[PDB]
């Protein structure tokens, strides 16, 4: 049988949230879910929404409904959007990605995951050609990473073998190579 | 499916709070939805109430019930906002209004959230007229906030180009201008 | 639709218990409930019991049911009452409640509801006759309370106008005395 | 109705516990009850009685299952009782039982509580015989208790008046002694 | 009647995970059950396997469905297990068994059983023949444990006296001699 209900993920907007809560990106998941998907009549819909809420956010939701009694859930996600949501120039994208680089006694595999959900953002904001990100992937790992040399002979490899790995590919790759022999 | 069962919010009335409590305004909210609106038997009523005071507050309750058997949820409430509740005169509400100027960090979309809250009360305690209340509000932001030279050439604008703005068109032309290109 | 199920109150007996724990006359009422009203199986009841119980007060639960198999859940509460409850002359009761004072930095309100909870003690305890509880509160009131000038103007005119207020409105009075104007 | 569903308890086996977790002789009980009374399915019972588990006790469940894939629960309980069980002999029940005395700031019917566990034990390891516990129960609380004299005179008493007390008269006794009056 | 619903397992894959969360070992236990047992929707087990995933462990799944929407469930786990796994060497398993001492203050029933748990994956990763596992068992106790001289001549009894002992018997003879008598 299904397992326990499972807990609202949740929100302040504040400038340091508490570190249970999320990415504005996340909790605008489980809101559109809420606002799409779920069987429920509108104040209890707009009850479950409020519930979610805290910091400065939950404080907005009232001003915004006051001076607009007809307003829908749909409308009203929109002003939410324009006070809490994200603004970032094409340029910024760019540049926050290439100054990407291995911290200190951070692993290889754990760097390649965390620089893979920078790559992403600068392809949908147009600041790098979806065309080429999986040369630009391997650029940036050979630039950034501080590689042992037995690597450095395997993606001197993987460069000059045909067509730029994937990125399971290359993540298989760099497991293999990090593993140790005990004493 | 929804979700979880949503925790009861919580209020003691006490002189310092447990930071997770409400304020009296939105405590009775809860309390309000529950005489009016659940179909619920009037000792099953009584003890959600009940289940929802601590601190000094949870105390009030049985003193007020022993001297009138007769008392219903609706009459009980009503002894509960005169001690608990808020006094607040004309003058008051202007003085406090008019005193509240930016801090040290915060941002000026931080600042003009925080001071519509102040605005409202103000409107309904009939110290400022809600004709001119889109007025007041952009004469306290000039007056308050700490602008950049970019920013104060655009509310120059908003002063002499017809009608004061709105809440959420001023919120929009502050946030176009937060926004900084990274290096 | 009613809200989340709400946890039960709960009880250590110890000599300084948890902060979260009640007084044994309000972990009592929800005993009495449980006995008198749940319909409910016998070992569920009992398992509901002590499911409350904690620190030492749940180790007495087992030696009194060993030494007699046919005790029924209203005869195990009135064990449980002697060893836990509490005992408490008349003197005491009388001495206990003429002492109590105001304290550092507590507000007017805050003391006659905090001495109000005594008055009712010392009168079920007939320490007070219940013909003149409402002349000895004004009486205390004016012994133990730090009142500023116009609040003692007023308090005397109670005094004298006729018969001594009841409890809700001697707090009325103090409420509309509190209040400060704003600078 | 009944109230929230009741969380189950817990034990690590390990020699230092969380102060959350019961003695073996508890856990054992909620074990017992899962195993006997449950109306369930034998994978979803083991699951139930998994989730219970923590510390190193978690930790041989496992291993005895390997093992041996026909055993039962009945069985698999019966292998958890000889590892994380106990031991004792009849004269450490009983030198263990006799060396018992009051603490400091301890009050004497927290410490005839106390003494009463101990007693239990020695009984049925049948260190002492059940003809006799009433005797020995009153000749080591005037051994071990540190009374005042006025409790000293009736005590005395009971020790000539016939035949000992049992403990809950015993208990009566004492907590008749121990109220003091106010000044 | 059962017992409250019981919370997910959990697992972040971070380098230092908090002491709450499991091995991937036992995560995927719980991902194992819910991928093939549990009478659900697609999309609500997708959220259900979503919402035990923190950490680092949490940002991997988004990434690799949108690079193949035809992704399955039973799919997507084999992802999952190449970037958070375990590799290791035969000669590793066998050099971080026989390594493996007793620590300041364990006990040695305590110390049986630690030692259990790796001499099961030697045999899993075929470094030790399964055929020899009771008398490699026997061996390494007799060199890594601080055994009392009485304790000593028991297990030089059961190295002559015909086969080597299984792991529930030896428990047996060394819980016999751990005992100690009071004083």
């Amino acid at each position: 049988l299904p397992m326990r209900y499972r807990k609202l993920r949740v929100f302040s907007g504040s400038a340091v949230p508490a570190p249970e809560e999320e990415s504005f990106e996340v909790w605008l998941e489980q809101a559109t879910e809420i606002v799409k998907e779920w069987p429920v009549t509108e104040a209890e819909k707009k009850r479950w929404l409020a519930e979610s809420l805290r910091g400065p956010a939950l404080d907005l939701m009232h001003i915004v409904q006051a001076d607009n009694p007809s307003i829908s859930v749909e409308e009203c996600l929109e002003a939410f959007k324009q006070v809490f949501g994200s603004l970032e120039s094409r340029r910024t994208a760019q540049v926050r990605y290439l100054k990407t680089y291995q911290e200190e006694g951070e692993k290889v595999s754990a760097y390649v995951l965390r620089l893979e959900t920078l790559l992403r953002r600068a392809v949908e904001k147009r600041a790098i050609p979806r065309r080429i990100a999986d040369q630009v992937r391997l650029e940036q790992v050979m630039a950034g990473a501080t590689l042992n040399q037995m690597l450095w002979c395997r993606l001197r490899e993987l460069k000059d073998q045909g067509p730029p790995p994937s990125f399971l590919e290359l993540m298989k790759v760099i497991r293999e190579e990090e593993e140790e022999e005990a004493s």
